[PDB]
């Protein structure tokens, strides 16, 4: 059951796309909504073709209608941080990530980018890497994952993680056109698999330094938005899209610095670990947008237990993983399991930032 | 009856891989799961554009979702060892066939080609050449033969064997669109038919020397299985799709070496046919993931029996068959019947040679 | 209701036949079966990129699958005799017409061609010119003729003769795909029309000195078969597709050497003419595959009689018949309306040779 | 598919007929038209509440709409000769089959039964029981059988005969019905079964003394047409309904007269046998509507050979059978095997009893 | 997935069956064919309205239609031995179980009820009395379970044991039309239920003394397969109609005599429970017609182990299970759970007699 927008014919589309749209460009406004995982987007014409971000001209929106204000005053204004090729539009048009402000300067409050580019211009003499990867459920417009059977569930799990065939992996076309669209528009994507669930895929984006990495996981999330909106299905990034014993959708974390991965660097992500260790209820809060409450349902065990601490070198089910390499090799990296699917990225990286090279402590984060 | 995601539009994708990826490439990593027969893919970004094998990096994936190992350490590397242009992302990406290994740098349960590649660095002396010729039948998601009607049968076999026309020959297109992918991906492919059964097809893999036969087939294998994804059908290898009086899908193996293909190179003939003929149980043991469980159901006679060995010339009902051409020359090659679909070539090649060249007796192979 | 292979996305396809294929030239390998009026297609890939038919390798394939041979020896050896472009895979690839051999190098039952092309090498000095106009119905997978209504009839006969439009010609993109891919192929076809019949056109394969009449017409008739593949319809040759008042299914044949072309050469059209009356009966038991059977339903007059024998000039009713402009000018060619469209063009052209050229008498071909 | 008709909402027409009808009587004319295998009704209301056949009035209709008559004298009268109760009307209205005469009293065509019931007036004295199980194929309007899949085969022969279950047997609400109705109307109908091909069925009607035997047969033929129009499918009495390896449907006839029954009767048994093998031309000639070519589609062995005569004790594929118990007994009936499905059995009533009783010979009947 | 003779319409049939069919009475005519688990049905017309089974006439029937008999003497004689009402045409008409005969009077290959009988006849001092619980499968035409989703499986197992609601029990509809007929009949049935499976239910016939048990099972299996005929489903009697983990279907038995149920009868059923683990071997090979082919794929733990013997109380997953209450009481019965689904009733019950009241040994049979 696929969205009737999807059945519109194509060829128009793409006749009408044909043409050559001339000196205008087209830029493409990105920002994240009241709820803290939503996206939302709206265009404007420049002929100026501009060349860096912040030649881009500020905006404004109606936040009452974006959960985001009330109505006193309700105008919120755009600010542009991000700067991208439009893969919808081909190469003059662009894609425009913004950092949401309300109408006294003030960051909105799902507006965590600022918070988090502090943090970052501190610790950037540290040089962290943050690589995230997240895992999408491809639901139809009925609810229901995509392919599955009507009212109904496929087989057991096991055959469909990274499987290939008609029965074993559903909605690829969706995954082949995301990857090509998020190579085309520059977001540091490493690359993509089929999750054990059907219907469940997973891309990784790659090491990005810093407010760069929250940057194009924000602009993949919306550049899978629209090409399932292209193609008719709905990318849901829920922890447990289906309960039962289906495998949840969860955005792992790797984290690395200049410390770490250098020589003899298998102390300081011991040192990170235990940091974590001590700051897992903070971090678990801020994991999710719901404060650990949809995280609830994917970190249930039977994924590490949401209330249990664990850590451990190769350990799928523990919280914190060493990659064997890693042990190997004594330098690299450590991954986060903990985050959700529907995770902010800013809040998940200032986290990661403030346990481990701030060295925060206590239940609420320090103000600088 | 096919699959859901069939019904996507096409056309959103071709627009969405017609942009130019540029720098980046994608790396398509394929495998063997743990159940033997099936096949698993997942693919990475890499920006340094590779020209052999040995320089693409190693890779690991979760083995406990695969069926190859317990939760302990599920962690397995992979290998890479066959290295193919990419048919359904174009030139600059490329198809990477990968061996399978432990957490502890052993082989895998189903990873039976380093055997079979020690086995032929062993025997590259006298130069062995295998073709086999894969047959599949393309079923619909429903389980059944794909053009079959709806809870029913076609017409008696006969008018379908390498026919053409509407009510001939079933899913052609899959067939063509294969066997340019073959083509374009560098595939040692010689050509193809249909076979007896309605929908039901063959591909010959071209004479390749030693372990390029397997790498060749089962990169023919997953090719031909992302193909009819994309067509929205699935290519079985089960040896009797459909019970009944309907003809059985098996791979035959061609097996020629430097004197088998020299002048007056019979006698060898006579003399691999006759260590054959001795090893026939432990061949018909390895010619299949279950140890003739699955060839029961189509060597059946009625295909040479499973329990009874005949060979000679120009026999079609014999487990090995001589040419005609052959013997008229009193050189060249001789054809294994026995082998089903859903062989493994690296087991069905390594017994072959095992046999021939290696003089092996008894009923388990010699470690060396 | 056409085939289920033809709601494919042919999208999907033409992707797939996009790719550069490279070195490798793919060759169509085309024959006669044993019913003497269906047609067997396998392909192999070929790397010498050949330019004369004499260069192409002779193959084999399984006679008892093609009620050919029983199975003793039911291996049968095919011989390349025709040689044309592939409009399926585009210049580099070919089709291939070959001549059926038994296993002990003796002609099979169908391959007149061997016999046909004895007698035309005998009778080249006198080149025998022959044009043959075969009438085909397009019916769907269902049995009825193509765009026929659901359990019935169209309007009665009478529009439909070469008729322009939805309502009075049907599966046109057929007969322009085939006219396309023929001219394509190299094929000698002259032109196409919608005969009184709807959904029943005709294509007249041009001019061709002998044995090329036969090869041409048959490589005609599997393109034809390859096209209604593709458009999921099927092309039947039956001479009396539908029962009742509708017009039947024929091939009249145009016959003309060198004297009846020269001046004064209506001579010779009247003792060609008087040779065919005498040998009316072998001629009409040769012009289909079943010895008069087939023929019985279309030449019931209400078409010549088939027990009865008739010529004359201008007219239509008659078994032979004189072109006016032919009488007009003492010179041209005569037509023979006898053939049945399922006739084998090279028993046809044989028999009227033997006939005109040869003066064979009696009820049984004379071997020489 | 079934008929257009068939859509139609039965409830009203359940709720129309449920009305009292009263005094009026609707008298239903049945009659064999110029075909020899068709039926044709119309109905007429009669208010004296007939008893006797010869009370009600005598009937005419237009003879040229029936392939009877042509244009000149195209006015044919209606002699009733049977009398049944209406199942389709219930008690009140009658069914009535007549006997199909021309304008100057003269006997139709396909008039038989004035004959037929002149050679039983004559041979009563012997009292000669005759006994036909019509074998009939339910096929939808499409012209495939009943049930069976689209443009497809069921399963092979061998479950379905005498079959129990949804796969087993097709349309037996059918069967049912026209049992049902056989039994109301005083229709002699012993038994029914499911022949060995799906959708087949066969109606034994029972022992019937003379012209009795026709006349029921061709009602209870009416009463399964029009049964089969109520559900919308359409019964033929093709001897050969689909070509290749499936049954045929025939009309086996038992003969027994006062003799035959009677103690130590075998012998006029072999008789009868000796008197049908020298009559066999004959029979077969008189044994179907075409004079013996529809009836060389269902008797061509591999069901007796047409050509060739052959009885025998307890043989199935012999001619003529006796009964091994009326071997056993050395008394009884014998059961000629011949006569085809869609044979009219006024006539093989009068050939079996022309060449039994009254020792007919030659190739042409005898007129009295 | 339905049959196409269940979309006819039913109105017409009832109107058909509301006919008052007079003193006619139609015997249906019920027995096994060569398979062993199939039955066959067909009708005769008897005007006597008998009172006993005895007064019933023979019938004879073509074995080779049913996998009974060869060519040669392909006649086969049915027997009556069992009487009941016809739930599907009501009081007057009957249906009747019948015994299979070859030519010459002896048993059939599949008629054990001969020796079963003969058993009882001997052992009838005793009073043997039987249950057996018969579970089935509702399946579609299309070969998936009745009301599972097209292309997957419903949720987990657990609500469906004896569920109620439109998602817990599927095709409840049949089953209570079984019931009613089945009391209608007169067979002994007790109960029913709805198994774990979906769409997968239960009905066990009652204490039955001897030989009756098998004909009421047999009887009632017959009406189930006519009732889902009706409604346009297939009931399977396959003891796994689904592989992977959801519950096979069984047939278990309960049996007990005169001292098992009298007091202090628990001792003769440890000395029967004895004798069943003596002869668990034959037991296994006489539960199912594929002498415990079937029963491999449920009998398989994970239902006790097919290779391990094993009994208690109130144990499930033991082979022979007693009831708790008969521990409690120290008499009354006790179930073997064994058997198959598609097990003869009267192999199971001959081979229970013969271990525990004929006290038999050994590997075969000993005839009497
Ligand atoms: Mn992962
Ligand atoms: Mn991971
Ligand atoms: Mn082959
Ligand atoms: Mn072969
Ligand atoms: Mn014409
Ligand atoms: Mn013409
Ligand atoms: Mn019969
Ligand atoms: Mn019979
Ligand atoms: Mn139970
Ligand atoms: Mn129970």
């Amino acid at each position: 059951a696929t969205s009737a927008s999807s059945h519109l014919n194509k060829g128009i589309k793409q006749m009408y796309m044909n043409l050559p749209q001339g000196e205008k460009i087209q830029l493409m406004y990105i920002w994240v909504d009241g709820t803290g995982e939503g996206l939302r987007c709206k265009t404007r014409t420049l002929d100026c073709d501009p060349k860096c971000v912040e030649e881009l001209p500020e905006w404004n929106f109606d936040g009452s209608s974006t959960f985001q204000s009330e109505g006193s005053n309700s105008d919120m204004y755009l600010h542009p941080v991000a700067m991208f090729r439009d893969p919808f539009r081909r190469d003059p048009n662009k894609l425009v990530f913004c950092e949401v402000f309300k109408y006294n300067r003030k960051p909105a409050e799902t507006n965590l980018r600022h918070s988090c580019k502090r943090i970052m211009d501190m610790v950037s003499s540290q040089h962290p890497w943050f690589g995230m990867e997240q895992e999408y459920t491809l639901m139809g417009t009925d609810g229901h994952p995509f392919g599955w059977p009507s009212n109904g569930f496929p087989g057991p799990q096991g055959p469909y993680y990274c499987g290939v065939g008609a029965d074993k992996a559903y909605g690829r076309d969706i995954v082949e056109a995301h990857y090509r669209a998020c190579l085309y528009a520059g977001i540091k994507i490493t690359g993509t698999n089929a999750e054990v669930m059907p219907a469940q895929w997973e891309f990784q984006i790659g090491p990005c330094e810093g407010i760069r990495m929250g940057d194009h996981l924000w602009v993949a999330r919306f550049i899978l938005h629209r090409v399932c909106e292209d193609f008719g299905v709905i990318a849901t990034f829920d922890p447990k899209p289906i309960p039962g014993n289906w495998n949840g959708a969860g955005c792992h974390t790797n984290f690395s610095t200049k410390a770490m991965r250098e020589e003899n660097g298998l102390r300081c992500i011991e040192e990170a670990i235990d940091k974590l260790s001590k700051r897992h209820q903070y971090h678990i809060r801020a994991y999710d947008p719901k404060g650990g409450l949809d995280n609830a349902r994917r970190l249930t065990g039977f994924t590490s237990n949401i209330n249990d601490f664990s850590a451990g070198v190769a350990n799928r089910s523990a919280s914190i993983r060493i990659p064997r390499i890693v042990g190997q090799e004594k330098k690299g990296y450590f991954e986060d399991r903990r985050p959700s699917a529907n995770c902010d990225p800013y809040a998940v990286t200032e986290a990661i930032v403030r346990t481990c090279l701030l060295n925060e402590t206590g239940d609420e984060p320090f103000q600088y």
